[PDB]
Parts: structure tokens; sequence; C-alpha cells
């Protein structure tokens, strides 16, 4: 079936407009998190697995390794003081995924970020699948104790180099992240199954697709449902652009941000997002 008029950001507006697309499934990447100054940790190419010679690891993948972390965790707690930001600031992208929220189109924002940036853009627990999980909220690592700890306390210990422990028991306390050796939240793979049977669209921002788990999310959605890509690379998933046999993958090349903004203008919905993004942006430097 073929649900996009043209295969362009045109398109997508258009489709967006109509009375079909009324559930809207964001997939978002380390590159909506870019211009916020959070750079893209995951990736090789950025390098932070070079500046790690420092914390004499036996090799660069421990700091983020779960048996390791147990029993060393002072790198980890290092690294995190070390490129601890300035401010937590949303993007405009992130402000896109509030209007989406807001006008009722926002099913699900899946992300592979842990910055929490899409909680201060008011996107709420119930609108989140964190696959990675979160810095928001911490836990002592003891199965018969489990103490919460919000990040206001994690960053006061990250900030007196005092390694997070249990008021009650002792035991580390670990923020909410999907340390390598761990599983993903069973919540994301009982919301994929749920969620890719209503979804109308697939906006997939920031991310490659080259690397999981949204690789394999994509490839599995309703064959008939749009996906617009907003990236400054190209797309894996199985997506198909250019082919004399695309129907209804669209890509926009550039930084994420100027692509919601562009999406925006078609939807006319530009002012209104920069208003947000202006008094949010006011509202986190009165209160910072
Ligand atoms: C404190 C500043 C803050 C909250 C703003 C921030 C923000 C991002 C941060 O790191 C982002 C990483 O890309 C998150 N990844 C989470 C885990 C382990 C690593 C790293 C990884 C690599 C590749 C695939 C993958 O799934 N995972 C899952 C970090 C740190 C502390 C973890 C220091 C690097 C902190
Ligand atoms: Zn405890």
């Amino acid at each position: 079936e073929r649900l996009l008029d043209e295969l362009t950001l045109e398109g997508v507006a258009r489709y967006m407009q109509s009375e079909r697309c009324r559930r809207v499934i964001c997939l978002v990447g380390a590159g909506i998190s870019t211009s916020a100054g959070i750079p893209d940790f995951r990736s090789p190419s950025t390098g932070l697995y070079d500046n790690l010679e420092k914390y004499h690891l036996p090799y660069p993948e421990a700091i983020f390794e779960i048996s390791y972390f147990k029993k060393h965790p002072e790198p980890f707690f290092a690294l995190a003081k070390e490129l601890y930001p300035g401010q937590f600031k949303p993007t405009i992208c992130h402000y896109f995924m509030r209007l989406l929220k807001d006008k009722g189109l926002l099913l699900r924002c899946y992300t592979q970020n842990i910055d929490t940036l899409e909680r201060i853009a008011g996107l709420e627990q119930e609108d989140l699948v964190e696959a990675h999980g979160t810095f928001y909220t911490s836990h002592c690592v003891s199965a018969s104790c489990r103490h919460e700890y919000p990040l206001s306390w994690m960053k006061e210990k990250i900030f007196s180099e005092v390694t997070p422990k249990c008021e009650d028991c002792q035991s580390l306390v670990k923020p909410d992240i999907v340390f390598f050796g761990e599983s993903l939240p069973a919540r994301f793979f009982s919301c994929m199954q749920s969620d890719f049977l209503k979804v109308d669209l697939l906006l997939v921002m920031g991310t490659s697709l080259q690397v999981q788990p949204f690789a394999s999310l994509i490839s599995k959605a309703p064959l008939s449902t749009p996906r617009l890509l907003i990236n400054k690379e190209k797309a894996g998933g199985g997506m198909d652009f250019d082919s004399k046999k695309a129907y209804r993958d669209v890509a926009w090349l550039g930084e994420c941000d100027q692509g919601c903004l562009a999406l925006a203008e078609l939807l006319g919905w530009k002012k209104e997002l920069e208003d947000l993004v202006r008094r949010e942006h006011a509202s986190i430097d009165a209160q910072s």
C-alpha cells in the first residue's frame, strides 16, 4: 500500500496533516543531542575510547562493562565528572517531539540516549522507551534493597569524587543505564510489539540505523508505514530511498535541528517551535 503521495519532506508533511496519520513513533540517537554539547560518545569515530588511557583499564570497553564497573567503579565516575555538561538544554529536535506530544501525534519516542534531554523537554515516562536506560535515576545494585537516588544526588557524588554508595546497605549505586553485559529493558521488547502495530509514521532522527536496536525495529514495522530519516549521514534497517521500487522511505540529509525546523515550517509549526525552544531555554536559564 502507498501512503505517501510523494517521497519528499513536503509529502511527509502532507501525510502528517491528513486524517490517516494519527500515531507517530520517533526513533532517536546521539545525533539529536550533539547540538546540546553532548557529543556522540557511542560511535567509534568520536574517539572517547582513546581518552581512557589514564584509567589503566584492561581494555577500553571495560569502562562500560558491568562486572568491571562493580569491582572498579572509580573510572566510570571519574569519566562522568570529566564530561558532565554545564547545562542540560534540549535541542530544537527535542522540542519538535514535545510538539508531537502536545498535538496528540506522538505514540512513543524510542531513544538510544541516556542524557535525559527528552524528559527535560517535557516527554513523560509513558511517551518514552529508554532503550539504553537513563542517568535520570540511579539505584543501589542490591536486589533486596534497590534504594532509588535522583540525578541531583548522583551529580553531587560525581562532583565530590565520592563513589555512590547506598545509605542503607552500603552497596554500589549505579545510574539506570544499560551497561555492557546487561540486557535491554523489558519495557523495550513489550512496547515494541504493540506500538509497531498501531504506528502510522516512523520519524528516525540522529541515528544511522547501521546499529542495534533500531536496525531491527525499523525492519519489522508494517510494510506500508512511511519512514522519514533526518540525519547528517545516510542510513542499515533495509530502507529504500533511491531505487525504482522506493515507495515509502524519505531521507533529509543535514543537522537534526535544521531538518526539524524545515519539517515544522511545512506543517506551519515553525513559529510555535521557535517560541517553545526560546521559552523553555529561558525557563532552564532562570532555574539553573
Ligand atoms: C554525565 C553526563 C551525561 C549524563 C550527559 C552523559 C551523557 C552521555 C554519556 O555517554 C553516552 C554513551 O554513548 C552511552 N552508552 C551507554 C551504554 C554503554 C556505552 C555508552 C554504549 C556504547 C555503545 C552502545 C551502547 O548501547 N552503549 C550503552 C555519559 C557517560 C557517563 C556514560 C560517559 C560517556 C554521561
Ligand atoms: Zn541499598
